[PDB]
């Protein structure tokens, strides 16, 4: 789901 997205994306900044 494009939920779980987000977090494989912010692992990309934090």
């Amino acid at each position: 789901k494009l939920l779980k997205l987000l977090k494989k994306l912010l692992k990309l900044l934090k």
